């Protein structure tokens, strides 16, 4: 009957929205764990035309810093789209940030370079992420970055050139500037602290780097964050430009 229920054993709900869910499953035949995203779809609609288009791009990605795709299929039970991805054992970049990544200088710079390699690859293949945030970046068991989706305010990652009249591959690099700051800064457990500190970074005049973010031990980071967070997209580097720096 259901391909999902026949082939997989549900282990844990990783994510829940009113309009979608991510489940950790184990495939019965190969004994592997996967993350299976389930999304309700309308096949006689433009929403499904758009979803199928995204599934087409995703199925063509092949890089060590991109969450490995396995399958996608539809079940008529109401139509559901299932996307079977790799299961990343060490959860998301949000979890790393909140557990004090900033103190770990060698790891911090390795993870930023891995997000960069993933990003450069996606741009070289003419694609844009459009939702780059730490919850959408996963870490595997060997502590490697895998860029993913985790999609079920958060507009603090959205580039300024996303308005009526003002957006290419440089949208991802603005979001990257917010992420690298969060990665290079101490955890901001409280919402009010997060919305304040990060809105001060998106200021058109200058990205306000907090008082406890000094040019003593954060000079190399401050340069990269200020360059990526530049209001004028053309003034931002490319991912390869930041890699060959
Ligand atoms: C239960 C735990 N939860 C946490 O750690 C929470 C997370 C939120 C913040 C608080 N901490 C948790 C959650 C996920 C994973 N691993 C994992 N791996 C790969 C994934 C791939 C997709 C994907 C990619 C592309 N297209 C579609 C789906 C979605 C989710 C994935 N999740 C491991 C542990």
């Amino acid at each position: 009957f259901s391909r999902y229920f026949i082939e997989f054993e549900e282990l844990q709900l990783l994510g829940k929205g009113a309009f979608g869910a991510v489940i950790k499953v184990q495939n019965k035949l190969d004994g592997c764990c996967y993350a299976v995203k389930r999304i309700p779809i309308n096949p006689a609609s433009r929403q499904f035309r758009r979803i199928k288009g995204e599934v087409t791009l995703l199925s063509r990605l092949h890089h060590e810093n991109i969450v490995r795709y396995y399958n996608a299929w539809i079940e008529r039970h109401v139509h559901y789209l299932y996307i079977q991805m790799e299961y990343c054992e060490k959860s998301t970049l949000r979890d790393t940030i909140d557990q004090g990544l900033y103190r770990d200088t060698v790891r911090l710079w390795r993870l930023f370079r891995e997000i960069l390699d993933g990003l450069a690859y996606i741009h070289e293949k003419g694609m844009i992420h459009r939702n780059l945030k730490p919850v959408n970046i996963f870490l595997d068991s060997d502590d490697h970055v895998k860029i993913g989706d985790f999609g079920l305010g958060t507009a603090l990652y959205v580039s300024p050139e996303v308005q009526g009249s003002t957006y290419n591959q440089k949208v991802d690099l603005f979001s990257l500037g917010i992420i690298f700051f969060e990665m290079s800064y101490h955890p901001m457990v409280t919402a009010s602290e997060r919305i304040f500190v990060l809105n001060q970074l998106r200021d058109p005049t200058s990205p306000k780097f907090p008082e406890d973010f000094d040019d003593g031990e954060h000079a190399k980071q401050k340069s990269v964050i200020s360059w990526l967070l530049n209001h004028d997209p053309a003034k931002r580097p490319t991912a390869t430009e930041l890699l060959k720096s």
